[PDB]
């Protein structure tokens, strides 16, 4: 006892030849609703991996055992299930996996995924200027945009009201603003965290979302409710090292171009004084990025694959596009 | 020191069919907040040693108690219930009485035995179809329906609208029919769990009370009132057929006359698939699986009763 074969049944049909062991990993709803918070996510993420790689790569199966062994839930769970079907940009998860509980092991069959998407992802890592939500591109969306920036191809930057704050020499504690957060004009306060991590982690999001929607203006040091000018500390920061930080921040975003130009992402950074009252309080930082040719990542898509040979990989940004739409 | 003779106390004779349960905690207080899989466990042990007593005359089931310190003088109200599940009179107070002597805890289960069942049991195996109760006969219902069936030897075949469905030749969705969910039909649709398995897991209910019950038809797939199948690349059309006979086929049935048949039904299998099955009304009796019942004696153990053997004790 205690020995499962590895697939028992009476169907003689051809076996799964790729197959994925996510080692032990508790299942139910009742079990995974009161477990350990941090064990819930890393095997939600470890299956989601698993189920992404299979989709992309032909089919077949994802082997794991109970750590809750007696009780034989039958059922995935919630988490799993709308993490599984969120990959599916269909939505039909019932179409796609396949679940089979034997004695000790259970089994995830996900059958192969080849107007719609070509390639299942966890996260597009693609970000547009959207009021409605700030939450990445899905399925659906990612693919109407990249095929359309690819069929484009075969100011208002200056214009706009955030110009002459942009283009101001020294500003003054507490100061009222006339714009508000539109379209093209992100606020963004600083807090306790050091300034240029800070700058560091809302770059890659907001400067990508600013690049494929008409570009922007994105400003640290602005409160959202208060809407006043209250910049971050000058003694711990200067101007050649916020500007450094950006400039180190928006070279790490990969690009992808359906056409000839291989121009990265074109922005204008600017440090501005923050007087209290005739001493410097600190500075405020504004950060001007132009419209983009194609696509502006604000890192690689969070999308999986999985080969005998090579085992489960990430994909790379541009191969990652070329697998998305027909290049 | 930590040392008790069984049965101390001056008024006591000690019974015979003495029957040991491992260590179990006891108390209302205690039971309700002790580990969820082990507190099933010990009922299942305790309802089981109460259900094998019962059948087999007098007997006591002992047990040493977890929670040693405090002294309860209640079993709890799960055990309560269970054992009232026991009892057809669900009278308790008559055939279990409970002493507690140090560290250890009795239960004194009554011999058991108008017209009511003979034998004791925790489930009868055997379903019919009740509207808004699709729960397994009880002690009472499976002894009327049981004398019911043995005084009928010693003494619709209709075709349902199913029956379209069930020769349709092909399908797809919405096809929702003059027919709904009837007393003759049900449905039950998959979801992400594999073909095989659920149909293994419902068959025997389902078809042990439609077979009871003028018989019907079983569709697998259908939410809603609407069809939805199963997916093609797991299962082929051969493996349905096959995991449904063998399914059946262990399904227990008795005969109260000389037909050893077993009951007859037959599977179709519907392409882009749908699983229907057409079985038709029984002879006497069948049974989703054996019935859940126990006796006790020293030389045999605590030993389970076959199919057999447990309808005869309801009969004279
Ligand atoms: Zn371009
Ligand atoms: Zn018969």
């Amino acid at each position: 006892s205690g020995l499962e074969v590895l697939f028992q049944g009476p169907h003689m049909g051809g076996s799964p030849d790729l197959i994925i062991h996510a080692g032990e990993v508790t299942l139910g709803e009742k079990d995974r609703n009161k477990m350990d918070s941090k064990k819930k996510r890393l095997e939600k993420a470890r299956i989601t991996e698993a189920a992404c790689a299979l989709l992309n790569s032909g089919g077949g199966v994802i082997v794991m055992q109970m750590s809750n062994k007696s009780e034989h839930p039958v059922e995935m769970g919630l988490d799993l299930e709308t993490s599984l079907r969120e990959l599916i940009p269909s939505s039909d998860l019932q179409a796609f996996i396949e679940t089979k509980q034997q004695g000790d092991l259970f089994y995830i069959f996900v059958k192969s995924w080849s107007t719609k998407p070509r390639i299942c992802s966890l996260s597009s890592s693609l970000y547009c200027r959207s009021l409605t939500s700030k939450l990445p591109l899905d399925s659906k969306e990612t693919f109407e945009f990249l095929e359309r920036k690819k069929t484009c191809v075969k100011n208002d930057l200056e214009s706009n009201p955030a110009f002459e704050i942009f283009q101001s020499e020294r500003l003054e504690y507490g100061q009222r603003l006339p714009f508000s957060e539109s379209a093209s004009i992100e606020f963004k306060q600083f807090s306790t965290r050091r300034a240029h991590e800070y700058i560091k982690s809302v770059i890659p999001e907001y400067i990508s979302a600013f690049a494929n929607t008409q570009g922007g203006y994105l400003l640290f040091g602005v409160d959202d409710e208060s809407k006043r000018v209250l910049g971050c500390p000058k003694d711990n920061v200067d101007r050649d090292s916020l500007k450094a930080v950006v400039n180190e921040a928006i070279s790490k975003l990969p690009v992808f171009h359906f056409c000839s130009s291989k121009e990265k992402v074109s922005y204008k950074t600017r440090v501005i004084d923050v007087f209290k009252e005739g001493n410097l309080y600190g500075y405020l930082c504004v950060i001007k990025v132009e419209r983009f040719c194609c696509a502006v990542f604000s890192e690689a898509p969070i999308s999986w694959m999985a080969d005998k040979e090579n085992g489960v990989y990430s994909l790379n940004t541009e191969k990652w596009v070329r697998m998305m739409v027909d290049i």
